[PDB]
């Protein structure tokens, strides 16, 4: 089966994230774009509220689907019948923490296979950390995400919480 998961906090979904997801799906007939609740930081949004932002922006795309999952990444694969987890690299520092997840994957499941894309164009210097910051101080997200992400997240700054 040509089939490939796509997993990430995706806090907010950024033009970054969407190109790596976008090349993801060029090459397998079908990828699964996964919210993953796990984390070493709280998360801006909740999962549903980042789920139905990759679904709005990815929904002219036809092999793909956006799901979370209760689980380990390596079952809600197995799941899912795919045989690569895909992940973007942007920097030399994405790396150590990306190699200790993909040594737990390969022991729980080597038949599932861990590929890195290289973030290799014009948003190689984005993350989610940076958006979230410019937006809370009013700058301006419009080169960075998507229009629905961007209105998430003067929505999300009008609303009184931990921020
Ligand atoms: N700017 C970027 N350019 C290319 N690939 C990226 C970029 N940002 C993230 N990616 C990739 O897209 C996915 C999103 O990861 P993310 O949503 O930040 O959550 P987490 O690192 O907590 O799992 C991963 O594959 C990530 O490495
Ligand atoms: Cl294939
Ligand atoms: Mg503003």
């Amino acid at each position: 089966a040509s089939i490939a998961v796509c997993p990430g906090s995706f806090d907010p979904v950024t033009y970054g994230h969407l190109d790596i997801i976008k090349r993801g799906a060029h090459i397998f007939e079908q990828v699964y774009v996964c919210v993953l609740n796990n984390s070493s930081k709280k998360p801006l949004f909740s999962v549903e509220e980042r789920c139905e932002l990759l679904r709005e922006v990815t929904k002219d795309i036809p092999n793909i689907t956006v799901e979370t999952s209760q689980g380990l990444l390596i079952d809600y694969a197995r799941r899912k019948n795919a045989k690569a987890i895909l992940r973007g690299l942007r920097a030399v520092s994405d790396f150590e923490y990306e190699m200790q997840g993909t040594s737990v994957n390969r022991v729980l499941d080597e038949s599932i296979e861990t590929f890195f894309m290289m973030a290799n164009n014009q948003y190689s210097f984005l993350s989610s950390s940076i958006v979230k910051e410019v937006a809370r101080y009013d700058g301006s997200v419009s080169e960075f995400v998507p229009p629905e992400v961007e209105l998430a997240l003067q929505q999300k700054f009008r609303q009184g919480g931990s921020h």
